[PDB]
Parts: structure tokens; C-alpha cells; sequence
């Protein structure tokens, strides 16, 4: 009824107690990945998320409120309870807000904000520590593709020796180009046609994407599914769209040799 696992977000760094230290009251930060003992998350089933014998804790339960280590029996119980929604956010169900990495580096404090479903608010609990590197196949059979900072993403035949169609699905729930990991699959704008492009990664909503049970690929804040536009390829435009089930908004990953 427990297990143990990392937790990766923000640029593929992990959850990690600063400095390994134990002591009530130390910050989580962002951290590279490993198997230090301050990274190995456990949850257990009455919804604390334990590291060194202590719990992940809301130190405040307000906007930008810091997140730390604290003996799991002499803490607030509001402050040690936490969930974690299918599309990857980990958040504080007694204040609604949600952890959050307010920037890329090394050494970001982890704080609770305000939910903006934004990719600085996703997080992926796994002892896989390297993003997964997949193409996605959609309409007709073919492979989402980019096509450089800026430009759009569309669709191709499918090739195994195309490094634009390689993806890195990393741990905050981004799409990122896998050759250049700086570089993130980005809705412009959160209304209906709206164009998905490549843009700089930079933690937000647009940025934010969630694989579903029906075959879709949803940013969440928009609520809006990537879709191969009027069902035509070569119009070369993905956008997003609301969801209707429709071949041209099917998608799966295909994991890469
Ligand atoms: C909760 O904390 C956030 C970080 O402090 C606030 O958002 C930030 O607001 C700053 C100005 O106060 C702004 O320069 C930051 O870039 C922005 N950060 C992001 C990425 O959202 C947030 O403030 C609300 O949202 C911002 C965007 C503005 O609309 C503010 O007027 C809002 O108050 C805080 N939210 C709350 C509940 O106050
Ligand atoms: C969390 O805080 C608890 C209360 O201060 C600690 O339990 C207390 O540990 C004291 C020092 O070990 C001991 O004199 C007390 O008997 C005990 N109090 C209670 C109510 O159990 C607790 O320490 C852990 O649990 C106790 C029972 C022992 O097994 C300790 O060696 C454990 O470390 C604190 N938990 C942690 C992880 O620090
Ligand atoms: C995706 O990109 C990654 C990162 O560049 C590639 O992984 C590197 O592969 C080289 C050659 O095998 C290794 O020596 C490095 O250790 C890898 N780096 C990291 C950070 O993992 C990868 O080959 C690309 N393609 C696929 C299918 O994953
Ligand atoms: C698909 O898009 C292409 C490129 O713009 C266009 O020439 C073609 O007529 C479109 N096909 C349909 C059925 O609209
Ligand atoms: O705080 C920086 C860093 O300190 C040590 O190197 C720890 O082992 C890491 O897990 C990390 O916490
Ligand atoms: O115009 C955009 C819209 O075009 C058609 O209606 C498609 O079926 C939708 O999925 C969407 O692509």
C-alpha cells in the first residue's frame, strides 16, 4: 500500500530536499535527477508523500507558500495531504493550490500557487529519470513532426531516420523537440484554431500537455486537443480544437529504438 518512486518536472529536474538534509522546515527544490534517498518519494495510502521518514509539507497554505520536509506526526494534517490529478499536477486538496518550480534552474524552490495549468505545475511520479523519447502518430498513419523555433508543427510519413519526428515526453509535461531539448510544442493562443507551434520553453499554460484515455492530446488550461486541421495534411497545420473523437484528433505514441 505504499510504493516509492522520483518525482520529475520542471526541464526534467526531480523533487529533491535541499541539500539532503532532513530537518523540519527544509525546502524542496528542483535538483538533476538521482538516487539519493532525498529524491525517493514515497506514497502511502493515506495521501502523504514521504522522503527520509518525513512528509512533503505545505509550510502555509496561502499564494507562493513554500513546500518542505516535516515530521509527518507533529505537522498541520491539511499541510501533509496531497493528490495527484491524471493530468500531473500535485496538488494540496485542503488550499486547491498546486506545487509549483517558479523557474528552470537548479536550486528553484518548490512553492504552492494558484492553479494556471501552466508546465511549471507538472510533475510525473516514475523511476524513469530520462524523458521518454517516442514519435507520435496520428491522422492517417502519419507522424507529428517539427520544423524548427517559431514555425509549426505538421504532419509526414513516418520515418525511423526523421529526428524531427523524435520527441521527448518530459516529466512537467512537455513535448519537446528531442534533438533540442530547450524548445517545447506550443499552442499560440488558448482559443479554437489557434496554430500549435515550437516555441522556447518557458513553464506556461500553453506549453502544458496531457495524454487521455481517448486517444487525445489536451492542453489543459484551453481545454482544447491537438488536431490535424480540417482533416488535411497538407495544409500543414496542427491546431487545437474542442474534442470530438474524430480520426483527425487520434494520436499514440510509438517508442523509439
Ligand atoms: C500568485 O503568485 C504568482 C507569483 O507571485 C502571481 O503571478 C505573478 O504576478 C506577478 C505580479 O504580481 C507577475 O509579475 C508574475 O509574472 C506573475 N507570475 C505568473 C507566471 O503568473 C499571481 O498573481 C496573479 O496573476 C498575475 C499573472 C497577475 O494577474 C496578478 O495580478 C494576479 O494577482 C498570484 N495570484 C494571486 C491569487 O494573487
Ligand atoms: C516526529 O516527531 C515525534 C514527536 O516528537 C517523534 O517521536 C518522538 O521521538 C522522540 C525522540 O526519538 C521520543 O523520545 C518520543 O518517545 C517520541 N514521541 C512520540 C509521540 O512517539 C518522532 O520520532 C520518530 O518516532 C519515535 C516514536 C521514535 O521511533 C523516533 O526515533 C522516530 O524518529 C519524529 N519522527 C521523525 C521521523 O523524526
Ligand atoms: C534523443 O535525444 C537524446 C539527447 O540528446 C539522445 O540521447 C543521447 O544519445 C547519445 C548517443 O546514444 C548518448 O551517448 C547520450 O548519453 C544521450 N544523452 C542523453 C542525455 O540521454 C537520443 O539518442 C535521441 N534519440 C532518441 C531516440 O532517444
Ligand atoms: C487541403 O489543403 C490543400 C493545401 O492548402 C488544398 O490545396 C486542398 O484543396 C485541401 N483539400 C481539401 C479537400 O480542401
Ligand atoms: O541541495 C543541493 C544538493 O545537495 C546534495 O548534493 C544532495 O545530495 C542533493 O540531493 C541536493 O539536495
Ligand atoms: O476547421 C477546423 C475543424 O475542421 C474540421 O471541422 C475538423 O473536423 C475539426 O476537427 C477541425 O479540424
Amino acid at each position: 500500500t505504499s510504493f516509492t518512486r522520483n518525482i520529475v518536472g520542471r526541464d526534467g529536474l526531480c523533487v529533491d530536499v535541499r541539500n539532503g538534509y532532513d530537518t523540519d522546515g527544509t525546502p524542496l527544490q528542483l535538483w538533476p535527477c538521482g538516487t539519493q534517498r532525498n529524491q525517493r518519494w514515497t506514497f502511502d495510502s493515506d495521501d502523504t508523500i514521504r522522503s527520509m521518514g518525513k512528509c512533503m509539507t505545505a509550510n502555509g497554505l496561502n499564494n507562493g507558500s513554500n513546500i518542505v520536509i516535516f515530521n509527518c506526526s507533529t505537522a498541520a494534517e491539511n499541510a501533509i495531504k496531497w493528490e495527484v490529478p491524471i493530468d500531473g499536477s500535485i496538488i494540496n486538496p485542503s488550499s486547491g493550490l498546486v506545487m509549483t518550480a517558479p523557474r528552470a534552474a537548479s536550486r528553484t524552490i518548490l512553492l504552492l500557487e494558484d492553479n494556471i495549468y501552466a508546465a511549471s505545475q507538472g510533475w510525473t511520479v516514475t523511476n524513469n529519470v530520462k524523458p521518454i523519447v517516442a514519435s507520435i502518430v496520428g491522422y492517417k498513419e502519419m507522424c507529428l513532426q517539427s520544423n524548427g523555433e517559431n514555425n509549426g508543427v505538421w504532419m509526414e510519413d513516418c520515418e525511423a531516420t526523421s529526428l524531427q519526428q523524435q520527441w521527448a515526453l518530459y516529466g512537467d509535461r512537455t513535448i519537446r523537440v528531442n534533438s533540442t531539448r530547450g524548445l517545447c510544442v506550443t499552442t499560440n493562443g488558448y482559443n479554437s484554431k489557434d496554430l500549435i507551434i515550437i516555441l522556447k520553453c518557458q513553464g506556461l499554460p500553453s506549453q502544458r500537455w496531457f495524454f487521455n484515455s481517448d486517444g487525445a492530446i489536451v492542453n489543459p488550461k484551453s481545454r482544447l486537443v491537438m488536431d490535424v486541421r480540417a482533416s488535411n495534411v497538407s495544409l500543414r497545420e496542427i491546431i487545437i480544437f474542442p474534442a470530438t473523437g474524430n480520426p483527425n484528433q487520434q494520436w499514440v505514441t510509438q517508442v523509439l529504438p
